[PDB]
């Protein structure tokens, strides 16, 4: 997903926007009709 990554009105109703993320090994986070990363998941 990428036009909208599932992300509608900064809710994950449609998918989630975490497989684009998790791939960047991030956190994913609905912002609007798009998607933004959060902070990496990885921590020592």
């Amino acid at each position: 997903a990428k036009n909208q990554f599932g992300c509608f009105a900064n809710v994950d109703v449609k998918g989630d926007c975490k497989r684009h993320c998790k791939a960047e090994d991030k956190e994913g986070i609905c912002h609007g009709t798009k998607c933004k990363c959060g902070v990496p998941i990885s921590y020592l």
